[PDB]
């Protein structure tokens, strides 16, 4: 299948700097799947925000230059918080379409309303991702804009073509059910439809290719709530972080009753749940006679 663009299927994206580079000092460099992209956004210029479809870094040189109002190849790759244009064209970045995605589509922004990102190294890695079989020569041809099409498209081609999605834990093989009872008082434990909830979850994504090219790891979507700790099939208890009162010293940590309101309620607002409503208390745990 061809573009309709008539852009390369695949591109391989390379640090054009000012500054010879002969060690190959840099980023591996990025392969960018134009096919499947433009199958998915009818407008071209949503990217070639200037019109006329030229590689970006005609303009955008890691140093920055006149032409790109001296915007650099960094910034105009990862760029968040991007000011819309009063007139004109808003342009986007690789990171902020991606990250636009997480926000506006409801099967992705209910994890995303509460995913504190890591942006490590795997996450550079998953666009920083060209084929080992890229040579140094290569590399350097590439950065000076000499290298030749067939070769910079057979290179993406074989990094898309050897791309093997990770294989996460599935629901089963996290707990079915999970009685959170580590405050019981008031109400009775919440018997929270853990298994349930990742099911329907994974369901909502099977088969994306944003998600599943960020999602590299076994267990990240566990990660989606057990956070900041070590990938696992069996994380930390909230209660271990988040004390049952507000703790005076390190810091302004969400206490257990909040981390868990604002945790399940942050989602389920965050993917419009239709129930239970934040103030649907009994729905979460049964008041006690
Ligand atoms: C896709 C959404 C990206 C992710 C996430 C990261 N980067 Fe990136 N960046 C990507 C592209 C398309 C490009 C241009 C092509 C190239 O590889 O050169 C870059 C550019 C850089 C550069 C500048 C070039 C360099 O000196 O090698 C750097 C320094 C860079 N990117 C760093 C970087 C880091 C450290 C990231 C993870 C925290 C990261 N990038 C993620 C697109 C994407
Ligand atoms: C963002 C998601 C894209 C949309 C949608 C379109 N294109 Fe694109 N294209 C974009 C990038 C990031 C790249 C790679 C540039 C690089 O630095 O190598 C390009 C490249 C092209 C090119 C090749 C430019 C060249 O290297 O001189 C062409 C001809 C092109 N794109 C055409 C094109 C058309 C007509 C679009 C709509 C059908 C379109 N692109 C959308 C990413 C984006
Ligand atoms: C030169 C003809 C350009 C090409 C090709 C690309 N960009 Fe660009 N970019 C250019 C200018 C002159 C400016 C500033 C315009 C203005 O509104 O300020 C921009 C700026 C960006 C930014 C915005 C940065 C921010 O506001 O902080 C982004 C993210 C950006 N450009 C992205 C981008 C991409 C991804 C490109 C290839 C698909 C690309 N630009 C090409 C001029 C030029
Ligand atoms: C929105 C306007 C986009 C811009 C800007 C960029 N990307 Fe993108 N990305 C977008 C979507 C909607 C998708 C899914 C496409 C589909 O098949 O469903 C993608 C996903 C990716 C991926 C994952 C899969 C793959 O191609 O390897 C990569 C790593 C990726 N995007 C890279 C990437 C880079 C490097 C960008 C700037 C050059 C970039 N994307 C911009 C939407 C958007
Ligand atoms: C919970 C089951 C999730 C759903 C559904 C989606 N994502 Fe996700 N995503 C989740 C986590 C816990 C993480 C890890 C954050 C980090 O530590 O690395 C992510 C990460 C991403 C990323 C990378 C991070 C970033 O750039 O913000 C991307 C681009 C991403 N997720 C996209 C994405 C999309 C498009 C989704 C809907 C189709 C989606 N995610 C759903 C957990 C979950
Ligand atoms: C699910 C999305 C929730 C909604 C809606 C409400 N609560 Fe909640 N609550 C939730 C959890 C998972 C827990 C932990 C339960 C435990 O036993 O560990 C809590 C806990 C409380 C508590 C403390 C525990 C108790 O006294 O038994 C209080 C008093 C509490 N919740 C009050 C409360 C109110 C009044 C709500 C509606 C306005 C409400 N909760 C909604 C999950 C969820
Ligand atoms: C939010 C939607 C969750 C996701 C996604 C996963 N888990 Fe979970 N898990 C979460 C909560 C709120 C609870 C209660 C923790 C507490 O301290 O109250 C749990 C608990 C577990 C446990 C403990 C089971 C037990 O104590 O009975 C395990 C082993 C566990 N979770 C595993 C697990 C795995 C492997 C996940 C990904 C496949 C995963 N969880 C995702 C909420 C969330
Ligand atoms: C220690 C290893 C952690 C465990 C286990 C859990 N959380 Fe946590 N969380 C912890 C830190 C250090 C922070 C504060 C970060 C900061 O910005 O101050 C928190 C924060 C939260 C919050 C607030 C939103 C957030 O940034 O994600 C909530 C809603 C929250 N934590 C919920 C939560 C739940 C429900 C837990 C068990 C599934 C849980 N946390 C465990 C570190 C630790
Ligand atoms: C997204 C990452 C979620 C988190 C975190 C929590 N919930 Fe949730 N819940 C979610 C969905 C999308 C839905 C709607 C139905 C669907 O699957 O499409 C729900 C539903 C509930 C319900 C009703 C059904 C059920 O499985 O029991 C309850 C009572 C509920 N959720 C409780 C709950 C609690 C206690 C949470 C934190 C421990 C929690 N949810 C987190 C999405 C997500």
């Amino acid at each position: 299948e061809p573009t309709d663009s008539g852009a390369p299927s695949a591109i391989v994206m390379f640090p054009v700097s000012a500054k010879p580079n002969p060690k190959g000092a840099a980023m591996k460099p990025a392969v960018f799947n134009h096919l499947a992209h433009e199958k998915k956004i009818a407008n071209c210029e949503t990217c070639h925000h200037t019109g006329d479809p030229v590689a970006c870094s005609t303009c955008h040189t890691t140093e920055g230059k006149a032409e790109g109002n001296f915007v650099t190849l960094d910034r105009a790759m990862h760029a968040t918080n991007i000011a819309k244009r009063a007139k004109g064209n808003t342009p986007v970045s690789c990171v902020s379409c991606h990250e636009q995605q997480t926000k506006e589509r409801r099967e992705c922004a209910g994890c995303h309303a509460i995913v504190t990102p890591k942006r490590d190294q795997a996450w550079c890695a998953t666009c920083h991702n060209v084929t080992s079989s890229m040579t140094p020569e290569q590399m350097q041809q590439g950065i000076k804009g000499k290298l030749p099409p067939d070769q910079n498209e057979a290179l993406a081609a074989e990094t898309v073509l050897n791309h093997k999605p990770v294989q996460p834990l599935t629901a089963m093989q996290g707990p079915y059910k999970v009685s959170i009872d580590a405050l019981a008082d008031k109400y009775e434990p919440s018997n929270f439809t853990h298994r349930r909830h990742m099911a329907s979850l994974m369901e909502r994504i099977k088969g994306d290719k944003l998600a599943e090219a960020f999602h590299n790891k076994p267990e990240t979507l566990c990660a989606t709530c057990h956070h900041r700790s070590p990938l696992s099939a069996t994380p930390p208890k909230c209660g271990s972080c988040h004390t049952k009162e507000i703790d005076p010293a390190n810091p302004n940590r969400p206490n257990l009753k909040a981390a868990y309101h604002l945790q399940c309620m942050g989602c389920h607002q965050g993917m419009n749940v239709g129930r239970p409503k934040n103030t649907d208390c009994t729905t979460c745990h049964k008041a006690r006679p």
